[PDB]
């Protein structure tokens, strides 16, 4: 059904815009294996990321056509729906480059 096509380590967070911080996606700080999902047959895209410790999924969000996708720094990118910010702390440069290598992708094949 869907392709992973990408697996990058980041930190997932989301911001909170009543408060103006940044908080860990799903509650609790740490590292989690983020995807780009495609499904191949739709031709959408999702991003799914999952903490290393316990597997609780951080992220499942659509990746529409048109996202702006904000590089910010060569380790955090961001983007925006209707609702919320995300942002991704990546665990090195490499990691970064893989999922913006895959997301900027998605935004082109869209
Ligand atoms: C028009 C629009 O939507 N603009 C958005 C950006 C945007 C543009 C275009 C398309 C989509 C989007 Cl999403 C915007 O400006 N946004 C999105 C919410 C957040 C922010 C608003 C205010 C704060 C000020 C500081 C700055 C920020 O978060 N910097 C990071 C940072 O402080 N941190 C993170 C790492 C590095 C830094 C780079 C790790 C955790 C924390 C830390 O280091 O402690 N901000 C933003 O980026």
């Amino acid at each position: 059904s869907e392709q992973s096509i990408c697996q990058a380590r980041a930190a997932v967070m989301v911001y909170d815009d009543a408060n103006k911080k940044w908080v860990p996606a799903g509650g609790s700080t740490g590292f989690s294996r983020v995807h780009i999902y495609h499904h191949t047959g739709n031709n959408t895209f999702r991003v799914v990321g999952r903490k290393i410790q316990d597997h609780q999924v951080v992220i499942n969000c659509a990746i529409p056509k048109g996202l702006k996708y904000n590089q910010a720094t060569q380790t955090f990118h961001q983007w925006r729906d209707a609702r919320q910010v995300y942002g991704l702390n990546f665990g090195s440069k490499e990691d970064a480059n893989v999922f913006a290598s895959a997301m900027m992708h998605a935004l082109e094949v869209l």
